[PDB]
C-alpha cells in the first residue's frame, strides 16, 4: 500500500489512473454509495469521481472521511474529483457551487473541479430546468468567463486541479487560447472505450499535455432515456470476452487495461463489493501490441452518452468531429 | 508544484513498485569515481526516485553514499528511494549469490536493495576478479545452472535483502527457462535490455508484457559509446532527424522524446548523465507527451543495431544475443 500508479499533470499535480466512479440511477439508494466508496477506498481505489449533479456528495464525502478517520487511507492519499454543474456556469455561481459541493463533502478542498458540460442552463435549484412546453432554460455564458472563476478557486485553494469535461477540441481551443490563460485544464473527462476510443481526441489532449479521462469506459449505466437499449453491451463483446479468456481475466480488465496503456486515466463504477476488487486487478497484468491493435479494431464511432437533451445551443460538444 | 512523495510508479508481478524514470550510474573509466556521488545528489534533487547500479561498476560506494547524505538530509525517505544492484557473473554459483548481495550491501550501507538483478546470463569463474582471465588472456567461463542461481535469487529476497528480484540481457529462451522452472517461487519482476528506438525491442516487449514482466531500457539515449565496449562508427541515436524534427516541434530535445517514448509503450526508461543541466532536463519527460503518428514515426527509426553486444561473452551456450530475441 502507500504507492499507487500516478500520472503528473500539467499544474504539478499527480492523478491516480484508475478513478471509481460514483453515479448510479435514480432508482438505486444513494446510500449504496456510501457502502461503495469505502470499499472502493478498502479495495486500493485512490481516484473517486463524482459531480453537484450526481446528488450524493454527502455520503461520498461521508465514505471518504470514514476511510480516513479509520486511517485506511490519508486525505492526501484520496484523489477526489467533483464537477460544476451547468446551472452554475456564471462567473459570480463558480466558487458558491464549489463551497457547497465542499459543504456536504464536509472537505476543505476538492482535488479536481470539472466544468461538468459545455452547456449551460438557467441558474437555479434545478439541473435541468424546463419551460411551459417542456424545452430546456438553456442559458448563454461565455465559458471563458467560467474559466477565469475557476482558476479563482484554484488561486483560492479550494481545488487543487481545474480541468473540464465533455469538451471537443473547438471548446479546448477556446479555453487554451484565453488571453492571459493562467491555468491550462488538466484534463477533458469524456466517454471513452472500444466502441467509441477518442483517438483524435485522445491525440489532440496528448499533444498539449491535457490528460484524457475516460468515463463510461465499461460501456456505461446503460440508464433510459440517457443511453440507448438498443445499443450494444460492451461487455458482450467478442473480442473482449476472447481476450478476456486468454488473460483469464474479464472483459471489464480488458477494456479498462486498454485505456491504461494508450495513455488515458480511466474510470469505473460498480457497487459491487466482488467487482470493485475485481477492477483494481487492471495492475496485474499487461495486453501486447497485436491485442491492442484487436482492441483497435473494436472501434465503431457509437457514442453511448449523446445527452441530445442538450443539444441546439452553440457550445453543445458532440455535432463536431472531435 | 508537488515535488511530493508523489511520482510515476508501475505496479511489479510481485506487488511492488518501481519508478519508471530511472537513474543510470555507470561512467566510462576514464571518469574519476567521485562523480558519481555528485551526480546521484543531483539527481535526487532533480525528482529521481530511481537509482541504477551494479556490483561491476565499482561506484556503489559512492552511489550509496549520495543516497544515505540525501535521506540523513531530510530530502528523501528510503521508502521513496528504488536502487537497483546487478549480480556479476563471477557469482552466479548459488553458495556465492547471497554473499554476493551482502557485500554491496556492505558497500552502500544499506540494509536493502529494492532490486536485484542477474546481470548478464553468462557465467565466469568465481572470485575478485570480475572478468577473470588465465594467463594468456582468455576469459575464465564458468559452468553454472542459472536455474540453481534464482533459486539463491528468491532466497535473498525471502530474507528482506532484495525486496524484488529480476534479470537483465535474458533472452526469450533464458527467460522461458526461468518460468518453466520446476518449483519456481518468483518470477522476474523485470528484464532490463539495451531498448531505444534504433533497436526498439518490440518481440521481446511484448514477451515480457505477455508475462507482465517490466521491460527496463538501458541505454536509451544510445548510450555512454565507450570504446571498446560499442563500435564507434555505430550511429548517433541522439543524432537522428527525426528525433530532432520532433524535438523541435515540442521545444524539447532529441533526449527528452527518446525517454517519452519508452514511457509510452510500457517501459521503464534509466537514463544516465553526469551533467547537472541535462539532469534536470531529463525529468522534464513527465512534462509532456507524444501523439500515435510521433510514436509510429518513432517506431519506423527501428534498424536492428545493438550498441552493446558483450562479445567478449559471446561463445558459451547462454550468451544471450545470437538468437532472433
Ligand atoms: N462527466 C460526465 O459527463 C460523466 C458521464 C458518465 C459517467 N461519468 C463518470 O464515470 C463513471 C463511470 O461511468 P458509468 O457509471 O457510466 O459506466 P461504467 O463505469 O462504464 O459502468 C460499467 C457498468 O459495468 C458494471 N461493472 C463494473 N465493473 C465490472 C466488472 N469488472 N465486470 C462486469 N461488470 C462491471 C457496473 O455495474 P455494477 O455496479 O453492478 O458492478 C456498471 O454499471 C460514473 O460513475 C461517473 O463517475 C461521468
Ligand atoms: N544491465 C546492463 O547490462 C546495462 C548496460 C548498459 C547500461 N546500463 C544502465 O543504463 C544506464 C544508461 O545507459 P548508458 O549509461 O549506457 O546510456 P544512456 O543513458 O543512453 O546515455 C546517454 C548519454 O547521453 C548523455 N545525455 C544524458 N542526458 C542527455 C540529454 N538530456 N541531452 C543530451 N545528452 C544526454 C549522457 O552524457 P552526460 O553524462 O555528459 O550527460 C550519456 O552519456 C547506465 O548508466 C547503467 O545504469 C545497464
Amino acid at each position: 500500500d502507500s504507492k499507487y500508479q500516478c500520472v503528473k499533470l500539467n499544474d504539478g499535480h499527480f492523478m491516480p489512473v484508475l478513478g471509481f466512479g460514483t453515479y448510479a440511477p435514480a432508482e438505486v439508494p444513494k446510500s449504496k454509495a456510501l457502502e461503495a466508496v469505502k470499499l472502493a477506498i478498502e479495495a486500493g481505489f485512490h481516484h473517486i469521481d463524482s459531480a453537484h449533479v450526481y446528488n450524493n456528495e454527502e455520503q461520498v464525502g461521508l465514505a471518504i472521511r470514514s476511510k480516513i478517520a479509520d486511517g485506511s487511507v490519508k486525505r492526501e492519499d484520496i484523489f477526489y474529483t467533483s464537477k460544476l454543474w451547468s446551472n452554475s456556469h456564471r462567473p459570480e455561481l463558480v466558487r458558491p457551487a464549489l463551497e457547497r459541493s465542499l459543504k456536504n463533502l464536509q472537505l476543505d478542498y476538492v482535488d479536481l473541479y470539472l466544468i461538468h458540460f459545455p452547456v449551460s442552463v438557467k441558474p437555479g435549484e434545478e439541473v435541468i430546468p424546463k419551460d411551459e412546453n417542456g424545452k430546456i432554460l438553456f442559458d448563454t455564458v461565455d465559458l471563458c468567463a467560467t474559466w477565469e472563476a475557476m482558476e479563482k478557486c484554484k488561486d483560492a485553494g479550494l481545488a487543487k486541479s481545474i480541468g473540464v469535461s465533455n469538451f471537443n477540441h473547438r471548446l479546448l481551443e477556446m479555453i487554451l487560447n484565453k488571453p492571459g490563460l493562467k491555468y491550462k485544464p488538466v484534463c477533458n473527462q469524456v466517454e471513452c472505450h472500444p466502441y467509441f476510443n477518442q483517438r483524435k481526441l485522445l491525440d489532440f489532449c496528448k499533444s498539449k499535455d491535457i490528460v484524457l479521462v475516460a468515463y463510461s469506459a465499461l460501456g456505461s449505466h446503460r440508464e433510459e432515456p440517457w443511453v440507448d437499449p438498443n445499443s450494444p453491451v460492451l461487455l458482450e463483446d467478442p473480442v473482449l470476452c476472447a481476450l478476456a479468456k486468454k488473460h483469464k481475466r474479464t472483459p471489464a480488465l480488458i477494456a479498462l487495461r486498454y485505456q491504461l496503456q494508450r495513455g488515458v486515466v480511466v474510470l469505473a463504477k460498480s457497487y459491487n463489493e466482488q467487482r470493485i476488487r475485481q477492477n483494481v486487478q487492471v495492475f496485474e497484468f499487461q495486453l501486447t501490441s497485436e491485442e491492442m491493435k484487436a482492441i483497435d479494431g473494436l472501434n465503431r464511432n457509437v457514442r453511448y452518452l449523446t445527452l441530445d437533451i442538450f443539444a441546439g445551443p452553440p457550445n453543445y460538444p458532440f455535432s463536431d468531429e472531435y
